[PDB]
């Protein structure tokens, strides 16, 4: 189940979603990551146990 968890590692705003996708998998221990806008802030969300 791909639990879309907010930016742990990543800071404020996101753009390099390719980086985000690693900065979740490698750093933390998610399946992957992806950038999304929430409250006008692009967060790198991580996606675990997918």
């Amino acid at each position: 189940l791909c639990n879309e968890r907010p930016s742990q590692t990543w800071s404020g705003n996101c753009g390099n979603t390719a980086h985000c996708d690693k900065q979740c998998q490698d750093w933390e221990k998610a399946s992957h990551g992806a950038c999304h806008k929430r409250e006008n802030h692009w967060k790198c969300f991580c996606y675990f146990n997918c």
